[PDB]
């Protein structure tokens, strides 16, 4: 099973990414099973809704009174160093929350780390049904 653990805002990167303190260490993490439009891409820099799913993204985690990582059942970090989780904000998931508002699709799905797929995939489609901001 899943468990959520605590973290400390330090600052949001982009829509995609935020370095938070993690058991008393500076990490940076990339939010789990979504693609963003980006700001900082290495081939595009500012992508169209880029500046948009960077500044939800950055308010929600701003304005949260708690901030917690759910890392998934596979590998905890990626590549780059980046931990990968699901992100909560006060509860919420910034990770659903993002796809919700048409501000990201779900990316390309590596099990196991895919416990909350469905249920991002069916948040996607909603989006999609609303015509929103990526949709519209």
């Amino acid at each position: 099973k899943l468990h959520k653990e605590p973290a400390t805002l330090i600052k949001a990167i982009d829509g995609d990414t935020v370095k938070l303190m993690y058991k008393g260490q500076p990490m940076t993490f990339r939010l789990l099973l979504v693609d963003t439009p980006e700001t900082k891409h290495p081939k595009k820099g500012v992508e169209k809704y880029g500046p948009e799913a960077s500044a939800f993204t950055k308010k929600m985690v701003e304005n949260a009174k708690k901030i917690e990582v759910e890392f998934d059942k596979g590998q905890r970090t990626d590549k780059y160093g980046r931990g990968l989780a699901y992100i909560y904000a006060d509860g919420k998931m910034v990770n659903e929350a993002l796809v919700r508002q048409g501000l990201a699709k779900v990316a390309y799905v590596y099990e196991p780390n895919n416990t909350h797929e469905q249920h991002l995939r069916k948040s996607e489609a909603q989006a999609k049904k609303e015509k929103l901001n990526i949709w519209s």
